[PDB]
RNA sequence: GCCCGGAUGAUCCUCAGUGGUCUGGGGUGCAGGCCUGUAGCUGUCUAGCGACAGAGUGGUUCAAUUCCACCUUUCGGGCGCC
């Protein structure tokens, strides 16, 4: 009986709800999971149920890929109540919640009161803020929306039941930034009690950087704007928790949004909406109607227990070096077809490569090299050609995924992001160049 | 080399995308599924990725329990497009949708057009139908709503941001119904410009039972006025489907919402959004911002490939037997009691006994009783007791869980839902009996 | 709330006291909350952990190590298959328990004077060899094993892989049965004398038309002479008549061991076999004969098994046998008349079956030779069938007529069993396909 | 969008080409495929399946059927564990594969000349005991193996269990070193004579202070006297020392057989072992000797580790295990002289280690007895603790001054060893806690 | 079992024919005076009355029983000499 260790770790989780400083080996985590499932109603031995929802499972291979875990999380009215008949569940929910609010802090933002997972995408789970905003705000009809050219989460303003006042970015050397000007001057315009909020955006594809949050932040404050930020990938970056942390200092930060696979690499489908103000978070979560999956939940309490935090820490420590390791590599690949690399030092996590010496009218040559690059299996590249139209949901962007209407020139975008290992940068540039190489003849 | 008859169980799927007859064994099912996974991008072997979204996974036992799926579904504005980047998934996506449109179609209602499975709880795909609703009638601000005591549904509503016209029941016998008058009253009285749409309940808890849908799809249809029906769980049955196709056959059925748990008996978290018009269908999954989960999809292709049609019409065959089984027990346990079993022909699923023996004044027996079912270990009794006031977003109830302000008497519910065995309802029975005796002392 | 916990305990605790099969299966939560449980207690496991010596139980694969629930140590000592090992507790406590659950099932099977018994990680042919190995020391002038002939390599090879001259007698022809010779085998003792024989190694299980050896007869002959019996039960346990025949033996003579097969009588992987005695000390003997540690892998299989079945599980599945042997038995008569043949009368055998095959030409049409892929490619397995006059050799003794159990049968034959596990389905397949495959022939 | 697959397939195509491990190991997602490829190749995985044989394959547990991948039905048929199972074509193609890198390791490892192997589903002491059962009736007048001492149960018994009379040669002290006696050898052919001789059983891994027996010239006494040789290659493939010795005594004596563990060389589960030769004819006698079926867990096990490692994977853990060699004695050294002991001189064993216990008062305080459980409850596993005077009987032979090889070493010693697998931590770990042992039993 | 094609799967049964709201040959059960009129199914709702759908899955096409793919079944052909 020397399972006291473990129960020695498991104790120490429940107690402080924080993650591990070193993963848990498979065998304690697995333990674990057991003893939280076995205390959910469905998994009962001496169980009958007489109810429309009783966590029955056809399929073998579902019940065990999931631990046992049947039920969601939440009540009917509550995405973060108790429910008796999942016991397990329940205490499953709180305490990943407690470990993501812990990793949160530990990535930047020191000062977050509270926060929660919810089932959904960032595009959806920023519209769950909408849809909670319009109560507190019912004259309101605009929200404010300095441009990224990222259909998600601009769709996520139109479906919230809102109208976008599409805020274009100022161009300042290589990099589009924040027009405080016109924002405020939109805010005049139309009169705080008819906006929502402002929606901002950190983490996003270069040349476009982090907006400017504490400038807004305090814009907001001033005017009682409520502010909410679009932190989609930004958890991994100090930079952009730092700008969060900052804007909520010397102003106002109503909700930031993080997308639970950009972060902590686990599957598509889950985010965490985080505030300063823990009665509003509450009020957020009591939007939802209904309980959810407990998939994504699940994923990350496994992944961040067996991490640790200071497997977690790691990563972000090694993002920064593949950042440098990809930025010093494309500045040479760079050179030697006459291109260079974007000059955006205020974007943490996203690089662009220029592409002046392909003629994209022509022969089409830039949209070319994007099909080569994706054909010879990188993924990620993004290329960016000039004076893409695009509509979505009605509105028109002139220049689609430029973030303006007219930049300077055609580009390449390649990031590093969480995970990222240093074959993926020398496959990249290899294939790329390889690509440019093939392009010429 | 006969691995040509798993190879030809999946090209019949592949071809037909219809349930197969008989459940493929779990060989041709993992076999499958693998040949899925690695057409994704993230699971190629000679991949480099430099996107912020790679499907980069760090728990081994994440890869490994969704089956190396972890791009979600659809791309940023559709939660239904194909993405190069995750090929398998997208054929995953097709697939299962389609596997679920054939048992829809199998269970009752043959006209369905068109159905998607969205990763969220049946709450929030009405709520998804609503927010697409809204853009369609922009003037409109009502929904107009046949009372149920479930909070998921009342909530969803108001998520939204529309405001619920709760319309009465009617008392008929036992039974509480439509009160197809209060309905066309308040369409006229509110005005059809006004009304998002008309919300109905199908599947629900006895004394209650489903609305009069093609009383009200006609109403519909008269006035233009949206009509979304709550099928919850109403999929397993066939009087509940035969109602939505008949609604839809003498009038107008926009959509109608099930949910994946109380059908398909996988873990909650997914929903079917289904409809007669083809366009309309896509214009609600185009209204999903961003990516979602694959785990519901995965779950129910699993679920379906397995049981196949045969193995589901098995199952809504049991579930009759067990109604009438579980109907002619409680009429015996009542009788020994001086109780009865309240007569509600026109609930497929749901039973209700009485206990107006107990009396919840001097002593809280009623409420005593649920307690006692508790904890010996009975989930989906569902005790009401008289007389209950409670809030739900503003909205007050009286006589809340009783569907009702003033029904005549305490009940307790019970139900003959998908799964369900007699050990469930012998136990049920047992557990029962010994409570209310225990009550008399 | 840590009370959910509770139901689980009472399971595992009663079988931790008891070491007897559950009744009613065990749920597969339960199951593995246990064998995780078990694991934890393994040295290799231990969180504080640090290994200085050449086997400490590192697992270079996750998913080695997962699909073997963390059980790495093997079981037993390098002295006894049968000591606790210190390093690995878990799967010291693993195998205890498996050898009480085999145990139980055994009693419960029809062998209720069983004395002790023993999971052995080797085939049932090497597990005799084993037996046949501890002999020896305790009969240094023993070269013989005399052996009522059965037309398998396995056990015939058993005896010479130990080092002895298997005598093979041959067997009497009693209406369609293949019977034990007791003349034959008493003349051997007689002209070898018993000092000579290492023991008797007679044989239960079987295909027709050969039939389980007259246990009982020879059990005295051993008793007599002084001659120790061991008994071939390679897939017995699933049947009440074999395993009350070897129960009567070791009533009225003597009967040292019983070996059988885990995969042949519990539907697990092959690999793993089951020795059985009536003499405690004996079978610890042979347990103690097996030098080092042997695989957990086999008693895993079964315990898993025995623990998700339950008592009336396994049970109901030797009630389903019987059963089907009836029905496939039915089946065959209908099919015989149908073609010209007959299901030869072996009422001895309660398990196998056999269809003569007189009505084709494997001299002019080779149609009994050609009929044997056939059934192959047609997808039918277990299905045996057995020429006129095979000739075979197996390390040097050449059988005559092999397949059949003896050197001139009758006629040509087909065998078909209901062995455990077997379903309606399976029958109806095999009745169906072979009516095509005949009616082919035809043409 | 089915191309996707063909870079699988290029992996897998070149596997069976050429049957050489790859040199970077798999992806699970490939591995997996092609596992789940070979298992519907097993006639029990078919779908259009019947059985009505004893051994159909069938499985009880959906939990044992997944945790083994779906492969049933064992490796090889009822004469050979070398012939391919039409049943079974699946695990029949995984069973050559297996031996194939296993045999492609064997060089990689140092034995470059090595002509055959195969894997066998016994432990070592048992897989030796099958190459003395082959041997038996290649000299049927053999009665003794002739062994230099190591004390280790399983190899010792695995000449009992065989049937034969170990002749124990007491070795040889040379310095700190314990060595073979080669006169002491010679000296027992002469006196028994090589025709009573069944082999001379060899140990290469071994613990401190003892080390390899001179496989050289233990070779050329065989050659002469035309006695097999037999080696116990326990855990030597991970040390090129022993490897390369074993590849010596081939090139200029004979060796027979050199037999190793699977689990103590592929960090695996306990449960197999690897017999290889110079004469591929000779291997497949002792591969023939194998009466019927046998597990295909411990191949299956190596499989996947092998694949997933690659070339490249097992050579990084062959060369960290030099590292951590080194590292393990320097801190060893530092710890010795902090506490008035040595490090005892054995430059000629790779793997083992022996620090001395001399300050130690085991017949006033009993302490070096106490220092076993010592560094046992504080979770050491693998630092073996030798006290003067052990006796001890095993099998009827009673050994005097047990554990030490010898019956009177100049001292107690405490053994600790850099097996493959082993991380730097480990020795942090042990170097902590000895010290604080140490410390404790002062007081 | 895999491969190759001829038919077949459910409008009283069987045969024959054919892209047009099916047309013949024969036979059978009930009704009426050889003739003439009708002749079964299953699934869903229903107390019942009765009503509502489905003739394999889909595809072509103004329209298919009648074409084309596939599936169910049944017949024939070749593969099978552990
Ligand atoms: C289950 C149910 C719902 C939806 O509940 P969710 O938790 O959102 O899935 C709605 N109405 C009724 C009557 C229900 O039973
Ligand atoms: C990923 C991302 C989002 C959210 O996308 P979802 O598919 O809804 O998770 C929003 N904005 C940006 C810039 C993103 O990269
Ligand atoms: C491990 C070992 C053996 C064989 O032991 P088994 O448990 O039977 O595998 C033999 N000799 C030595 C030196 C060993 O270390
Ligand atoms: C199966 C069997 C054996 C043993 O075969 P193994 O493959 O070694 O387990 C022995 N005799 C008979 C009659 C058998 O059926």
């Amino acid at each position: 009986e020397a399972r006291r260790s473990h129960e020695h770790l498991i104790r120490l989780l429940l107690e402080k709800g924080k993650c591990p400083e070193n993963g848990w080996d498979e065998s304690t985590l697995e333990l674990f999971l057991h003893e939280l499932a076995i205390m959910d109603s469905n998994n009962f031995l001496g169980n009958c149920g007489v109810g429309e929802r009783e966590g029955r499972v056809a399929s073998a291979l579902v019940a065990r890929r999931h631990y046992r875990f049947i039920h969601g999380i939440g009540r009917s009215g509550d995405i973060s109540a108790v429910q008796p008949k999942a016991a397990g569940s329940s205490l499953l929910n709180k305490i990943t919640n407690s470990l993501v609010l812990d990793i949160i802090k530990l990535a930047g933002v020191h000062t977050v009161a509270n926060c929660f997972v919810v089932p959904m995408a960032t595009g959806m789970s920023l519209t769950l803020c909408f849809l909670t905003l319009r109560h507190k705000r019912p004259k309101a009809k605009y929200i404010i929306w300095p441009r990224i050219d990222q259909k998600s989460c601009f769709k996520s303003m139109i479906t919230a039941g809102f109208e976008p006042v599409v805020i274009e970015n100022v161009l300042e050397g290589d990099e589009l930034r924040t027009d405080l000007k016109a924002v405020e001057a939109k805010v005049q315009e139309l009169g705080p009690d008819c906006i929502l909020c402002i929606h901002s955006t950190t983490s996003c594809f270069a040349p476009r950087v982090p907006d400017r949050l504490e400038e807004l932040a305090v814009i907001c404050a001033n005017y009682d704007i409520p502010h909410i930020v679009n932190n989609a990938y930004g958890v991994q970056s100090s930079k952009c928790m730092h700008l969060i942390q900052q804007g909520a200092r010397v102003g106002r930060i109503d909700a930031f949004v993080q997308s639970l696979d950009k972060n902590f690499m686990v599957p598509v489908g889950g985010a965490i909406i985080a505030g300063f103000n823990d009665s509003f978070i509450q009020e957020i979560s009591k939007m939802y109607p209904g309980r959810a999956s407990a998939s994504p939940s699940l994923d990350v309490l496994i992944t961040l227990l067996s991490l640790g935090s200071n497997g977690y820490k790691k990563l972000l420590k090694e993002r920064k070096e593949m950042f440098s390791y990809l930025s010093n590599q494309i500045k040479k690949l760079s050179e030697a077809y006459n291109e260079r690399l974007l000059h955006t030092p205020h974007n943490p996590i996203s690089l662009a490569m220029t592409l002046k010496t392909l003629d994209e009218h022509r022969d089409k040559a830039v949209t070319q090299l994007g099909s080569m690059l994706f054909t010879r299996q990188v993924s990620g590249a993004r290329v960016v050609p000039l004076g893409s139209m695009q509509t979505v949901s009605g509105y028109t962007f002139r220049g689609f995924m430029s973030h303006t209407n007219n930049y300077p020139c055609a580009y390449l975008n390649a990031a590093s992001a969480i995970g990222m290992k240093m074959q993926d940068v020398d496959l990249f540039i290899k294939r790329l160049d390889r690509c440019l190489k093939a392009v010429r003849k």
